[PDB]
């Protein structure tokens, strides 16, 4: 038995060594992270999962490569609607057309809290439902014990919001997040660093961090970086830049490979505390343009084009960005392409694409009344700030809009109205302060050889549409003339109303597609793309390559998260190990214990 | 025109980029580091060079791999002699044999400072001479601007010093180091963390850090370590242990392997927990034990005393020494030995030169460590030293006139085992070893053992193997084979001393050849016997070393050794590796902490 009992001695000795190992090693645990996207059109939850690691005498940290989106939630009320509804009730209806004493609105702070509460309860219910459905029991125990950091950030929707209203709303939003329902057991918590409005530049920087993280271009490890003989860490692969065109604004972000004019303000990632010191350094141009988003540029373009006598004659506005055979009521109201081929224009003021701009452009807004600069920017886009809201949004002496399907005239107008206007488009003090009045100035003062990624649903639909009809090659790499010739052909299509409804009939029997509420004005976006590509092509430095991407595939061939600012905002916080440990784990949800 | 000016534009753009580069990059600078070895036989300087790097917003640090010894200086007086000389003058002569009121010695602190000053001025002169001779003008500018950290550490020589004397001396030594001659421009400086006595365990730990650093076994980068799936950093190669036999003590150091079973009485050191290495370095549990009286000089004195007080060896005034060659004869004393050109051995009569002085000085009834502790008195009496007798009779080998060599290796091993390796009671001044759970060398491998490879170091330890290799008695690839070593040494140690015209010679028994008889090899057979005994004890351990190597030096990246084996590199590393603390003490406070 001295070989049998000997194996028993080694079992007992192993039991002690295993136990000793368990008390010396690092332990992994699952954490949930929540990003609330408070956008122009809606407020939506984004539920993420990440792997945390705790080591004896080293604390706890997140493995940044483990960050994965589990679900993007339902589209609830935007913050603009919350504030505008509260103003309708407490400042009275048509406060957009009258002087409002903002001081008097302070007596209605509890009522603003009640409005904000309604939205917060829906978002909490949505977040909890996603968590309950995706996690198993063991995962829920970990997720519930660690605490759930919440980052609610607002973008272009309330970026141009007047007076003190928005910032008071943020104080209320944080209080609501810090008091979740005790019933579900999920410990949601926030602070003024996680929950706040983000600037257009930050928004762009965060989307740049997301892109480079997911594509594996950004990293501090030997796989993604290299330390030279002088101790400087360089990224192994070029960091790529990003163009993101959303609903309300467009972000242009690129790392510099440089010597800049004194007027241009570039961001150093380390110096500006976006990335920790251990990460490769980069000087990045990040500029955001209000009125360049899909919805906001649609409203502005109609208003400016249909007020020019070259386009407006005897009640008819001739729109070169719209198809031949397409007709709509002369308004910036939301368009619904109906099954019968008709274009239904929504007359509800809240649904009009000019509402945000016409609301900003008011003589009762201190930004207009005290600043001639801002008034002239408004008047340059045919908005008279002295007139009531209804006439500010109205396209005067215009009954009907008719499409002419003339792509070059469309490009020409997109260039003069949106890309290279005489004055900066309104609510762009931030872009102007960084040295850029308009899109045309971006590539004139700063250019880079850094590759570029073009993002945004509409930007992608523009290329994918031309690819589907075999008008563009599947390997399209940004060729301007190739894009202009493809779009010139597609945009000269006739709109035919058939039994099966409105159809885009391509010239040269090249086929067809259905006309709908998302693609009826896609030609304006193709014109924006062409104009943008020409401006990038004119820069002293030209991108090494240009790519259009819907998503970035993870290590298993499947994307781990979406493109956008959400992953970036998480990384911006979690990468600063010490600060994150103190705020997420030391203080944590227990900071709220009352 | 446009092609040529575009290039001219590119020269201007380059001029700016070169300067942007300079103000963004890390910059390298040379620093000198000084380790003063305050050992048992002497106090000697060790001048090192290291590359420092300063990075914007990261401060300054030393590249540990750049540490190189430029020179080990002259052997000046040991701290023991400084203190005993001071006692001779202020407590009076023969204070070793009389009661001394230690309280009264406080009035002589300035005089202790004056004695210490004499030694410090010699060491400073030696250090400055080494620096002036090795550095060029650009190197001197860097070395002079950065400041020169000094680490004076005392070992076995003053480890057992009585009363408060030694610690008062350290306060004076630091003050002297912090006030260098302004003339030479080298800005030497120290503090109580760098300049202090070091325990035998620390001494062993530092020699272990040196060995593993130089051999590239110890490291924190992907080349020398690996991080597992659970975030634990392991060394890529096995960390090796060390046996170091110096002049006064011997250190035994080894890392403990996975699932090691330790009795509660055995105290192993965790490198990170005990702050020897920073957290970023692989963790290890290390047995480090030091034995006083196991050094070359101290064991020579003790061995003679014990062997020649034994009736099996002492008869008719002749002590028969089996550790000494046939035909070798000396005066019966532990006094320093000189092999003269005529073949005669002259034993030095000077009490300060007698190898028993440190032990006989410790073993006194007027030392509170003996008078209050029967334990210590019994340890002394077990080595034939009566602490009640004057110094002269404590050092004397009674009724013994002549020591004659018998060249009997097995009798030599037998005696080294009973006297030195496995004595009845622990050898005196070993409370530190005893406190860590080890009374003697024989207990080290009984209580703890490891599969960790072992390196055998020390001047005598290497001479023992190299001598047998030279006479082709041992193979060049000797890996520690006990019977092979005993067989080789038995043959070599049975050699006869022949007195020739060109001086005395060691004649090998079977025309195997010969070598010159000198003051360094006359008693080498005791060290061979110590080696054999040590190897048998390691071979008896539950876990045996993967391999045993005898090394004089460790080769650097260019085939040439960067530094010596020993505690010196280790003590530097122990401080420089803690980046933040080193930056604060060496650079933020620096030599300017001393500014008037
Ligand atoms: N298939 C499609 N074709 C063209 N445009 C499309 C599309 N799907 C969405 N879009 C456009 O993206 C925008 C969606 O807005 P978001 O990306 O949510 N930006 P924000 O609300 O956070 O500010 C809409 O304005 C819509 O016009
Ligand atoms: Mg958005
Ligand atoms: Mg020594």
């Amino acid at each position: 038995v001295d070989a049998d009992t000997e194996k028993r001695i080694n079992v007992g000795k192993t039991h002690l060594q295993t136990l000793r190992n368990l008390e010396t090693r690092c332990h992994d645990s699952l954490q949930a992270l929540v990003v609330i996207d408070a956008g122009s059109s809606s407020t939506r939850t984004n539920v993420f999962l990440a792997k945390t690691r705790s080591c004896p005498n080293k604390g706890r940290s997140i493995d940044p490569d483990s960050i994965q989106l589990i679900r993007e939630g339902k589209r609830f009320t935007g913050l603009r609607v919350v504030l505008e509804e509260w103003l309708d009730t407490y400042a009275g209806k048509d406060w957009e057309s009258r002087p409002v004493d903002a001081r008097l609105l302070f007596q209605y702070v509890p009522q603003m809290h009640e409005g904000a509460k309604k939205l917060m309860q829906l978002l909490e219910e949505d977040t909890v439902a996603i968590l309950d459905s995706q996690l198993n029991e063991e995962q829920k125990v970990q997720v519930k014990a660690l605490g759930i950091p919440v980052m609610l950030c607002s973008t272009a929707g309330v970026r141009d919001f007047h007076e003190w209203y928005r910032d008071a709303l943020f104080v209320l939003l944080r209080h609501l997040i810090n008091n979740p329902s005790p019933a579900h057991g999920y410990k949601f918590f926030t602070n003024p660093f996680w929950t706040r409005p983000i600037t257009g530049a930050e928004e762009g920087l965060f989307a740049f961090i997301t892109l480079n993280h997911l594509s594996r271009r950004l990293g501090e490890d030997p796989a993604r970086s290299m330390i030279d003989e002088y101790g400087v860490k360089h990224s192994r692969n070029d960091l790529a830049g990003v163009v993101e065109v959303g609903g309300a604004s467009a972000q242009i972000v690129f790392p510099l490979q440089t010597v800049l004019p004194s007027s241009v303000r570039a961001v150093n990632l380390q110096r500006e505390r976006l990335l920790p010191e251990r990460y490769p350094s980069a000087d990045v141009v990040s500029v955001s343009f209000m009125q360049l988003g899909m919805a906001s540029s649609a409203g502005l373009f109609l208003k400016e084009l249909c007020s020019n006598d070259e386009f407006l004659q005897g009640g008819i506005c001739s729109n070169p960005c719209l198809f031949k055979g397409f007709q709509q009521s002369c308004s910036a109201g939301e368009v619904e392409v109906r099954p019968d081929g008709s274009a239904s224009v929504n007359e509800d003021v809240r649904k009009n694409r000019l509402k945000p701009l016409a609301t900003y452009c008011s003589v009762h807004n201190p930004e207009i009344s005290f600043k001639v600069t801002n008034e002239m920017q408004c008047r340059e886009n045919s908005i008279d700030p002295t007139k009531p809201l209804a006439e500010r949004m109205k396209i005067e002496n215009c009954s009907i809009i008719e499409g002419t399907g003339n792509f070059d005239k469309c490009v020409s107008q997109v260039e003069s109205i949106l890309v290279a206007p005489k004055l900066p488009l309104p609510a762009n003090i931030e872009a102007a302060s960084s040295g850029f009045e308009s899109v045309d100035q971006v590539f004139r003062f700063a250019s880079s050889t850094a590759p570029m990624f073009i993002t945004g649903r509409g930007m992608l639909a523009s290329i994918d549409t031309l690819k589907d009809h075999r008008l563009l090659r599947s390997d399209f790499s940004g060729d301007v003339e190739e894009l202009a010739e493809a779009a010139r052909e597609f945009c000269s299509s006739e709109v035919i109303i058939r039994t099966d409804g409105p159809v885009i009939q391509l010239p040269n029997a090249r086929g067809e597609q259905k006309l709908n509420s998302l693609n009826f004005d896609l030609c304006k976006t193709m014109a924006l793309t062409v104009s943008l590509l020409r401006h990038m092509a004119a820069g002293e430095n030209q991108p090494s390559f240009i790519k259009w991407e819907k998503s970035i595939a993870g290590p298993d061939g499947k994307p781990l998260a979406d493109l956008g600012w959400q992953v970036g905002v998480i990384l911006h916080h979690v990468l600063f190990t010490e600060e994150w440990g103190r705020t997420a784990y030391e203080a944590g949800y227990s900071h709220n214990l009352e």
